[PDB]
């Protein structure tokens, strides 16, 4: 089976990058996700490293370009989640890219479920600011560490 | 007759966002305009005041999550203008959101009518900044102060 | 035949840029590229003349409303590329308050080609910031500049 990166800020990590994670699973023998920089990128690391405890999961801190991440680590597909049509239109764009930086990597989409299309990054931040409960939209773990 | 809340930053307030209030009225005993933080909140708010006479308007500044605020006010709707497509995207998300959040809460929407579409906050907003002529899309009041 | 603005900031200025001036110059007596500010501007401008060689095409930089610019240098249109949908719904809205502004400017648009959709100046520009390659994208002094 290949190897797949799975980058994103996870700046908090949510129920819906979990679920995207565990559904493709099967299709990889293991998913590196990969933590881009903008609460520290390192406690960020560590707080997904404990919420993902499938030994096929790796997490570890993204630099560089990452379709040079991806060669470095052995994987030729890169995973991405699909929210919402405004998704859609930048990751096709960056899918794009990247396959013109590196045609060996596929970029994959799967779409988000039932009740995780509207939970975004910058929306459950929103909350957070606002000091309300983000805990149903992420894994305990987080939400203690919020 | 239930009572909205309708939300925004109207930095500046426009025609459009006035319309919409006077457009959705006759739904609700009472609209109150939620002014959030980004020329000064104050002046903002009370700028909003002088132009929204109808006695069925409050202007308030909004404070912590809406959901919360609309509790505290007896609120049970949001009202929110739709000017566009892109616009449609991120509403849904949010009523969505705060639907979780607070399921006795409900978000409508009006569309913004004619020739009201285009005109938008940062918009506007670009226009002051560069000097021009913004009267056309504002109330005379904001007209005046800016 | 009449003068066209084109406006953008051109940082960096793309294959794709290029390429909508010399396929839009056939129905122009010139074209005035307009740099609007955000490496620097003048030295923007300058890489900026340095590619374009035709005699119909003119480099300057964008200072005040975009509907002024274009009634002093007498341009009755603003040229604008789309790669797209997320780029249409905006540029849509300021055709119109555009027109608002100033009824005697027309806005029009060309579709991006082929290769040229997926390449945008803040997609480029996170590339060289993370020490990509990026020639492929941009005219080759872009590149040497870059």
């Amino acid at each position: 089976k290949p190897i797949a990166i799975y980058p994103g800020t996870f700046d908090p990590l949510t129920n819906g990058h979990v679920d995207i994670i565990e559904r493709a699973l099967p299709l990889f023998n293991k998913i590196i996700v990969a933590c881009a920089p903008t609460l520290k990128l390192e406690e960020r690391v560590n707080l997904i490293a404990d919420v993902l405890t499938d030994e096929r999961v790796e997490v570890l801190p993204l630099t560089g370009l990452l379709v040079d991440f991806a060669k470095t680590h052995q994987a030729n597909f890169i995973l991405r989640g699909l929210r919402a049509v405004s998704d859609f239109d930048y990751e096709f764009q960056l899918a794009h890219m990247n396959y013109q930086l590196s045609p060996e990597i596929e970029t994959i989409f799967l779409p988000a479920r039932e009740g995780y299309s509207y939970v975004s990054g910058t929306m459950v931040r929103e909350i957070v600011t606002l000091g309300g409960d983000v805990s149903p939209f992420v894994p305990p773990l987080v939400a203690r560490h919020l």
